[PDB]
């Protein structure tokens, strides 16, 4: 069976346990924790490409208020559909399978200001999902897979103190 594992789950767990934040900026801030998953049960003879997009996990805002977050509006029209190509894509099965899959370089954007970055909406959450795309397949047969214990608010600034410490404890 192909499975896909989240490495590093306890980690994101502490995150979220706070309720996660990832910086966003004009020129792009890349993710801590990164997002790494193991792999089993693809076609070790096969290519494959992996892409990472973000699903908005809510019809509407958030706000930290009070030490708590809260809705906090109505929400911003959807940001433009951005995915990222894992830069080793494509690849064999046997690569993405050797050794955990790391998206250390994504970058995470308020303004497209090209360079292959993720538009997200600034105080909207959002939940990470990987793609795995089979090359030379007259079906174009897509896998994808969400990972919950990654969810994150996106901001402009940490909100919560709690995490501006975590993010210097673990990084
Ligand atoms: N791609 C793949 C390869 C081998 C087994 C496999 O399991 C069948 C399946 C699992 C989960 C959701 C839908 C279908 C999927």
């Amino acid at each position: 069976e192909l499975r896909v594992g989240l490495e590093e789950s306890e980690l994101w767990l502490r995150f979220k346990e706070l309720t996660n934040e990832m910086i966003v900026t004009k020129n792009g801030r890349r993710m801590f924790p990164v997002l790494k998953v193991n792999v089993s049960g693809l076609d070790p003879n096969a290519m494959y490409s992996f892409l990472l997009d973000f699903v908005a996990a809510d019809n509407h805002r958030w706000k930290y208020v009070n030490g708590e977050w809260v809705p906090g509006g109505k929400p911003e029209p959807q940001a433009p559909s951005c995915v990222y190509i894992h830069p080793d894509s494509p690849n064999f099965g046997a690569h993405w399978m050797k050794a955990p899959v790391s998206f250390s370089k994504v970058k995470l954007t308020n303004k497209l200001n090209g360079g292959g970055q993720i538009m997200l909406n600034s105080l909207h959450k959002y939940e990470p999902r990987i793609h795995i795309v089979r090359v030379g397949d007259p079906q174009r047969m897509i896998t994808s897979h969400c990972f919950p214990e990654t969810q994150f608010i996106a901001v402009t600034a940490y909100q919560n103190e709690e995490i501006t410490a975590l993010k210097i404890k673990y990084n």
